[PDB]
């Protein structure tokens, strides 16, 4: 029952809520203004039940667009049907392309602003997730930009940019909610449920880690709306903590103006229960809404702020103070009024694009490369000369491509339906399950590779592991997939075994590393509707690889260290330290890792030291940036040239360390760049600029507070560590972070 309210005809006409000259605050003011206390309460939750009796339609906040129409009212056939599904983010952010990030938003709020002009989708979003894969277990890392707080901020500015549009304040495409704030990484693990769990974590891990993304989100993208976790932080629950909501996001981090903020569903009922925050769900709605959170998901708020009113929890002036931040968004993107010709030849258009399989391609990693096995050129095995044999969990996926939660898509092309399409001969055998114990379809998958010139097992983790309210308990290969795999390695007699690691978290796969008989080991994430094409592309060398790890693959023992609740980043007691930043063990893959289908070479620019004084560059100008910390103060360059027999796209990812700058602990290293060279010709040597802010050179003192400090940095390319810069910091160190306090 979605529909626009009539301003030309309707009972609204005359009132400032259609008067188009007025400013959006003042139009949903007025709009309020116009409710009684029951027709207000019945709009304080996700499914806002509207005002008849004014011509104000029905709303439905809650609308899915994590990885595309994830959730809409599809028809059954013709027009509406489908929509694209693009791969879980965890797998795009590996493409380190952030154009890419933010076409695949814009395709989104498209297809979405189709939807609503038939009345089948809403104008907010719950997307994007920007908390990071922490801990390898967690069961939502999938929808995750990965481990490094740095990509998750320039994932959620990418693509909140592209949902909400060029012009936010004034024409919005469709209004964006950064999830889940904060401290949410956590579903079940051992019992520990999301619902009830309070995370004790240090101001420091606060400031450097676990806000950073939403300050971004919020002051660089301008989202309009902010998703409070169920979680609580230090003993309080997030959509109830008033630190979190007023101090940090609307007080510190720059949230819009009139930004409303949504529970999760249902966090404010949480608060009650089991948080025991609250002793009523009453006094729970009125708590969240005290400290900030505007709407609810659930009925918590619209079956409970009267008894709330009636217990002196509020006011309703508290109450209208969210529906206004709410409608001042809708107003703000035209509700009461360019998109609105949107319609379905441009879903049609959109998907036809393809971008999902592109961003499958660029994303994919490859692992292991022994003796350039791969690619299996058209050439080396041609299709009509050629047998493979599909194998493994992952070789008939259609909707485990798509992850967590999907729609309707147009198709889904498993990796054996792509090589049948090819011309390849497929002998296609299950072999065994995700988590099985049974050995029964070993012998049909032995006998499938015995008559293959080439074997792919596609094979690892999905959603009956690794889901919401799912965390894996192990990160260990599951069921008995790598003993089958070892068959197929002893069985194989120098054909081409190429292992296909699936699923958002990793697994350790230490085992097919040292296997002299596994010939390739990629990893492909959820790679989207077009998964079965990226994936066959890939592995022929029609497409060559570039994505790099975005997530650490631990030992299988690292989750077994310590508890995964553990929220402390820094080494401490059993904790060897968590993600690449501070992970003192030995790592089976490293995060940043990627091999390429052609070599190389990576020489130093200029064949030298940066020096620099803190107070001359934080007190320059920084004209179209927010904050000095955004500044440039260097380029990292390097001269990358193309070696080998293939042209291939390259990646790059910038590593900075320091001994001296600041206090102790100091970090292995952290992400300062990345960047993506398209198209490298053979021969060619193209130059790698990444662009260093100072705010990569800032570090979080215990106060929480981002200092600049004196001293020696040094920055490396890549893992190999072969161009590399020393970046000499002098003067007095000076805060560029006054973290505030309660
Ligand atoms: C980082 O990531 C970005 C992606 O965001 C990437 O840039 C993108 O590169 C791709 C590859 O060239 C581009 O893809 C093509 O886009 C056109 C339309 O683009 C127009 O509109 C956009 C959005 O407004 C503009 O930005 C853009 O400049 C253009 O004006 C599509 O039409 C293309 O589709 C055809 O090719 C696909 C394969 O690439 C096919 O799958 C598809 O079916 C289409 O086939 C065509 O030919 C067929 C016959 O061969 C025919 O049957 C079909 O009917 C059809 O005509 C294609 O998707 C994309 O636009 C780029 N996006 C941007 C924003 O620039 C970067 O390259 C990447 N950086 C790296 C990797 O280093
Ligand atoms: C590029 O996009 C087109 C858009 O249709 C894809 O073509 C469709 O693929 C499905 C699955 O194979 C077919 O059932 C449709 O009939 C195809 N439509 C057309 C018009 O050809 C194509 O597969 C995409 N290329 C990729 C994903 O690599
Ligand atoms: C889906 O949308 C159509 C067209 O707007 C409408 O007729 C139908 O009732 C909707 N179904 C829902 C919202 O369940
Ligand atoms: C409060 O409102 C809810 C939802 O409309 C209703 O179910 C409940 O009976 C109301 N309570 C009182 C005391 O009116
Ligand atoms: C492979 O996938 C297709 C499409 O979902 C399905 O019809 C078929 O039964 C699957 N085969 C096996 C062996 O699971
Ligand atoms: C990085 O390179 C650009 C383009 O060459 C240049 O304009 C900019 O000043 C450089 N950044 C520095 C010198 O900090």
């Amino acid at each position: 029952p979605l529909s626009f309210p009539d301003c030309q005809n309707g009972p609204l006409r005359s009132h400032l809520i259609c008067d188009e000259s007025a400013t959006p605050y003042d139009r949903a003011a007025s709009l309020i203004s116009l409710f009684t206390l029951d027709e207000l309460i019945a709009n304080t939750g996700n499914t806002g039940l509207g005002v008849s009796r004014l011509g104000l339609p029905a709303y439905q906040v809650w609308s899915a667009a994590l990885h595309g129409l994830d959730r809409a009212n599809f028809s059954d056939s013709g027009s509406y049907n489908w929509a694209t599904s693009f791969p879980q983010p965890i797998l795009t952010t590996a493409a380190l392309n952030r154009t890419l990030i933010h076409q695949i938003a814009s395709i989104i709020s498209t297809q979405g602003r189709a939807f609503n002009n038939a009345g089948r989708y809403g104008l907010d979003v719950y997307a994007p997730n920007i908390n990071t894969f922490r801990h390898p277990v967690w069961g939502r890392g999938q929808e995750t930009p990965g481990e490094d707080v740095s990509l998750a901020a320039v994932y959620a500015y990418e693509y909140i940019t592209g949902i909400q549009g060029p012009d936010p304040d004034s024409n919005l495409k469709l209004a964006a909610t950064a999830k889940h704030y904060a401290g949410y990484d956590i579903e079940n693990w051992h019992n520990h449920s999301r619902l009830g769990n309070d995370m004790n974590i240090t101001q420091q891990d606060l400031s450097e880690y676990y806000t950073p993304q939403f300050h971004v989100a919020a002051r660089d993208a301008k989202v309009h709306s902010v998703m409070c976790a169920y979680n609580a932080v230090n003993g309080v629950p997030a959509c109830a903590d008033s630190y979190f909501l007023q101090t940090l996001l609307r007080d510190t981090f720059g949230f819009v103006d009139h930004g409303y903020v949504s529970s999760d569903c249902d966090a404010a009922y949480n608060i009650y229960n089991p948080h025991g925050y609250a002793s009523s769900q009453a006094a729970a709605a009125a708590e969240a809404i005290l400290a900030g959170t505007d709407i609810d998901c659930g009925t918590t708020y619209q079956w409970h702020l009267n008894e709330s009113i009636t217990a002196g929890d509020l006011s309703r002036d508290d109450i209208e103070k969210g529906v206004i931040r709410l409608y001042t968004t809708l107003v703000q993107a035209g509700y009461f009024d360019p998109y609105r010709d949107l319609t379905w030849s441009d879903v049609v258009e959109t998907d036809a694009w393809n971008i999902s399989y592109q961003a499958a391609t660029q994303g994919i990693v490859l692992l292991k490369n022994s003796n350039n096995v791969l690619p299996l050129t058209e050439k080396a095995y041609p299709p009509s000369n050629t047998t493979v044999a599909l194998i493994g969990p992952w070789a008939n996926a259609t909707t485990q491509l798509l992850g967590n939660y999907y729609g309707n898509a147009p198709y889904m092309i498993s990796p054996r339906a792509a090589f049948e399409e090819a011309g390849y001969n497929v002998n296609f055998a299950e072999g065994t399950g995700i988590s099985s114990t049974s050995t029964s379809g070993f012998a049909a998958a032995l006998s499938a590779a015995q008559s293959a010139d080439v074997i792919i097992y596609a094979g690892g983790i999905d959603n009956t592991l690794e889901a919401e309210a799912l965390d894996r308990e192990s990160i260990a290969w599951p069921g008995n997939q790598l003993d089958l795999i070892q068959k197929l390695a002893s069985s194989a007699g120098n054909k081409p075994l190429i292992v296909l690691q699936m699923g958002g978290g990793q697994v350790d796969s230490s085992s097919l590393k040292n296997n002299t008989n596994v010939s390739a080991l990629l990893w492909g994430g959820y790679p989207g509707q077009s998964g079965g094409f990226a994936l066959r592309d890939i592995i022929t060398g029609r497409k060559n690889p570039a994505g790099r790890l975005v997530t650490t693959q631990y030992p299988a023992s690292y989750a077994e260290e310590f508890p995964a609740t553990d929220m402390n980043l820094r080494p401490e007691g059993d904790n060897p330290g968590q993600t690449y930043k501070w992970y003192t063990g030995e790592a089976v893959y490293e995060f940043g890792h990627g091999l390429f289908y052609t070599t190389f070479a990576e020489s130093s620019s200029n064949t030298r030291e940066i020096k620099l004084n803190i107070q001359d560059i934080l007190s320059q100008t920084h004209e179209d940036l927010a904050s000095i910390t955004q500044l440039p103060v260097l380029n990292f360059t390097a001269n990358i040239q193309n070696t080998g027999k293939v042209e291939s796209d390259y990646t790059a990812m910038v590593f900075a360390n320091t001994s001296d700058a600041g206090p102790a602990p100091y970090p292995v290293k952290w992400l300062v760049g990345w960047d993506r060279l398209g198209d490298v010709k053979v021969g060619e040597t193209r130059e790698l600029r990444v662009p260093i802010e100072v705010g990569s050179f800032a570090r979080v003192n215990e106060d929480g507070d981002w200092v600049l400090f004196p001293g020696t940095f040094e920055l490396g390319l890549n893992l190999e560590r072969k161009v590399r810069v020393k970046v000499v910091l002098s003067g007095e160190e000076e805060v560029v972070l006054k973290w505030p306090g309660k």
